[PDB]
């Protein structure tokens, strides 16, 4: 009787498991008479509307949603300890609230409520539920800011749709951050006005050839709306002054011989360099930026500089000098992938640290010290984190240069000690990234990232107090129905006792 449980989900049963958890007395049950009620702002409808669509298909309920009454299932902002992204939960006979200071909060209450609710709660057909959510109060708020996912477009290209999609896999656990690898060696997926070339050239294919594709800005748009009514803040990457090829494919002008490359359909890295001698190089990086900017309404652009290795250290240092208060300017912050420790983090700005257990001890005390000098941390290890590394070495998809990640080793972790030396208020939080060399349709992208994309919501959400693989492995195992009914590919690891 998996499918239905006789029973409902104990309130701890969620991830991220939440920061104070109280269960007591009798559950809330959702009758077809229940009514969402929330504040009278289009912000706090926006919340209500949203939990509605997520019920009314399982549950054929009517469930409208308005600012007057007392409905069953209540929204309400209001003063409180719960920070821009915490929330109240209570549950008992006299109705469900969820209780935050901004709809955020609100919102997270909502990816918390939809798992104390049955797996049936994901079927497209109506389900005899119960709709039961067990009693009590939990107190949740996240332990670290920064909580992404990243997607990468340029290896496979990603349509709005599919997009769309994968946001909706991570909302599930209160990421906040979404990560857009929008230009690599394969592609370049987003149509710059000043450089109209870019896309319809350097979108033109992807890796293994054929058809590739770019977002029109107001597809770009698109993505970062429904993003944002997700609670989704895009982080949007231009990678330089490597991984740079699709651009260089598309402007002979900005090869150093003035020579433009063929486009790139492989899977290596490395070979492809900005011209860090030339003058046009820097109007084409402030276009970019300037074009980029104005369609990102978040705080962030990553400018990546990883793997630059066709780049010597003193051009990269000099191209980083160069281009990073370009970011500024245009009124953003700067994100980089960790090699930018090495060449002078500006005030303000952010390294993803993507290193492993087998990096050495001088790389890793070049980003502690930039840490030691104000420079935040994003946590990304390769061997942890990598959603495209496989977990086995028989996994038919993803890459292995990083070992195997199994689901316990993903897991199994503290961002706040893991860097030697790193200062622990250094540290933002983490992110998980799937990098697209080998996967090219949404079921794989969903394989290879269930089971570990919860775990890592967990780190950058839980109190370290709650951090156990033993129970965790609990929790996680109860999702199976949840992803089966949903349609949810994902890896049944034999670490996992599976529901
Ligand atoms: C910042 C990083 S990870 N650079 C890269 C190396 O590893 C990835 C493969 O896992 C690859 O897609 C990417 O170009
Ligand atoms: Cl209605
Ligand atoms: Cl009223
Ligand atoms: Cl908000
Ligand atoms: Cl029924
Ligand atoms: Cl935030
Ligand atoms: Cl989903
Ligand atoms: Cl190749
Ligand atoms: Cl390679």
């Amino acid at each position: 009787d998996r499918k239905a449980p006789v029973r409902p989900t104990p309130l701890d049963r969620v991830i991220p498991a939440p920061a104070s958890v109280d269960p007591g007395g009798a559950p809330y049950r959702i009758t077809r008479g229940t009514h969402i009620r929330v504040d009278d702002s289009r912000e706090a409808r926006r919340v209500g509307d949203y939990l509605a669509d997520l019920l009314r298909p399982a549950t054929g309920y009517r469930l409208p949603v308005t600012a007057h009454g007392h409905g069953g299932i209540r929204l309400r902002l209001a003063g409180g300890p719960y920070g821009d992204e915490g929330y109240r939960l209570d549950s008992g006979p006299a109705g469900v609230t969820i209780t935050a200071r901004k709809a955020a909060g609100l919102f997270h209450g909502v990816q918390t409520l939809r798992q104390l609710l049955p797996p049936a709660v994901e079927k497209d057909s109506a389900q005899p539920g119960p709709w039961l959510v067990a009693g009590g109060t939990i107190e949740d708020t996240p332990r670290y800011a920064w909580r992404s996912a990243m997607l990468d477009v340029s290896r496979h290209f990603f349509g709005v749709d599919e997009v769309k999609r994968y946001i909706d896999r991570v909302a599930r656990y209160k990421y906040n951050k979404l990560h857009l690898h929008l230009s690599d060696d394969q592609g370049w997926r987003i149509a710059i006005d000043s450089w109209p070339r870019l896309a319809t050239y350097g979108g033109s294919t992807e890796v293994g050839g054929g058809p590739g594709g770019y977002y029109t800005k107001a597809e770009y748009k698109e993505i970062v709306r429904y993003a944002a009514s997700r609670h989704l803040e895009v982080v949007p990457e231009i990678d330089m002054p490597g991984h740079t090829n699709a651009a260089l494919a598309s402007y002979a002008e900005l090869n150093c011989d003035g020579v433009a490359p063929p486009l790139y359909t492989g899977t290596k890295v490395g070979f492809s360099s900005l011209c860090v001698d030339k003058d046009v190089t820097y109007d084409f990086v402030d276009d970019v930026i300037g074009e980029l900017a104005a369609l990102t309404p978040g705080r962030y652009l990553h400018i990546g500089g990883d793997e630059a290795h066709s780049t010597p250290k003193a051009d990269f240092v000099a191209f980083m000098k160069r281009v990073q208060p370009i970011v500024a300017k245009y009124g953003k912050t700067v994100v980089g992938w960790h090699q930018l420790a090495g060449a002078e983090p500006v005030e303000g700005a952010l390294v993803q640290y993507w290193g492993l257990d087998r990096t050495g001890d001088a790389e890793k005390a070049e980003v502690a010290e930039a840490a030691r000098n104000g420079t935040g941390l994003i946590l990304s290890p390769a061997d942890r984190t990598y959603l495209d590394m496989k977990y086995t070495k028989d996994t038919p998809l993803g890459l292995s240069w990083a070992g195997y990640v199994e689901v316990q080793r993903s897991y199994d972790w503290d961002p706040a000690g893991y860097l030697p030396g790193a200062p622990a208020d250094a540290v933002r939080g983490v992110e998980a990234p799937l990098w697209t060399e080998t996967l090219s349709d949404p079921d794989q992208l969903d394989y290879m990232a269930f089971p570990r994309l919860p775990g890592v919501a967990e780190l950058g959400w839980s109190p370290a107090s709650t951090h156990d693989w033993d129970t965790y492995k609990v929790r996680l195992a109860a999702q199976a129905p949840y992803w089966e009914a949903a349609g949810i590919d994902f890896y049944r690891s034999p670490q996992v006792p599976w529901t």
